[PDB]
């Protein structure tokens, strides 16, 4: 009856569907996916992560009886198991399974696409936590390059891994590195207004700015940085008006 049973059940059919759809035409590989994706995120969230596993491990094999290979779908689908190892706990795997992806797409066209720079910015963001911290640099930086020929400078998945990297650098206490790391991420993020970005990355960008210009000993533009995160983080409450001419009624809220 719970909310997230329901959420369940509905994903369930949809999946169902698409492997029966699958079963009818074994090429339609791509929407199983899609459909599983949104099931899985349930599971994991429920805690049920070989559940999670097997759904992704299923869609892997259907990838891999195509009598056209599809190595921009085996590729994603990796990393949808690396990213799912990563929500687990199970870094090592994590790390292993973004990497067979990057393989994936190397051995064929796939270098200088939008799936392998989102593996690389993430497989980076495990090397950290692996402390391998020249891995994460390279792996950013290609990352970065990537999305910079694939997409504008001025757009939102380069300012993310200019962040990235900020925090990197930061991390590993190369404060000057972090500086221009996290500038550039905001001179890109304030251009860019829309749906295209929400507020709560450019407070985050303040926030990390902050960190980085306290590291630096300028306490003055680390506080101004802090309290314009604060300013953005309270703007998104919305202020609204209770115009009138008598007192609200009351609710007793003991």
């Amino acid at each position: 009856d719970t909310a997230l049973e329901r959420q369940i059940a509905s994903a369930s059919r949809s999946v169902e569907e698409a492997r029966r759809l699958a079963y009818h035409d074994p090429i339609r590989v791509g929407a199983l996916v899609e459909q599983i994706s949104v099931l899985a995120d349930l599971r994991q969230k429920e805690g049920d992560f070989r559940k999670a596993e097997s759904l992704y491990r299923e869609a892997l094999f259907r990838a891999q009886e195509l009598r056209k290979q599809d190595p921009d779908l085996l590729t994603g689908i990796y990393s949808l198991l690396a990213h799912l190892y990563d929500r687990w706990g199970r870094m090592d795997k994590a790390a292993e399974f973004y990497e067979l992806a990057l393989k994936i797409s190397a051995e064929n066209g796939l270098e200088e696409s939008d799936k392998v720079a989102t593996i690389k910015n993430n497989l980076a963001m495990i090397f950290k936590q692996l402390r391998k911290f020249e891995r994460a640099e390279g792996y950013y930086c290609e990352a970065l390059e990537t999305f910079q020929r694939l997409d504008g400078e001025q757009s939102a998945r380069v300012a993310s891994v200019y962040n990235n990297l900020g925090v990197l650098y930061y991390s590993h206490m190369d404060v000057d590195r972090a500086q221009v790391m996290h500038e550039r991420a905001l001179a890109i993020r304030q251009n860019l207004h829309e749906g295209q970005m929400d507020p709560a990355d450019l407070s985050q960008t303040f926030i990390n700015l902050g960190a980085v210009y306290k590291a630096a000993g300028d306490f003055q533009k680390a506080e101004a940085c802090v309290d314009r995160a604060k300013r953005i983080r309270a703007a998104m409450n919305g202020y609204h008006p209770n115009p009138r001419r008598s007192a609200s009624l009351l609710i007793d809220k003991s």
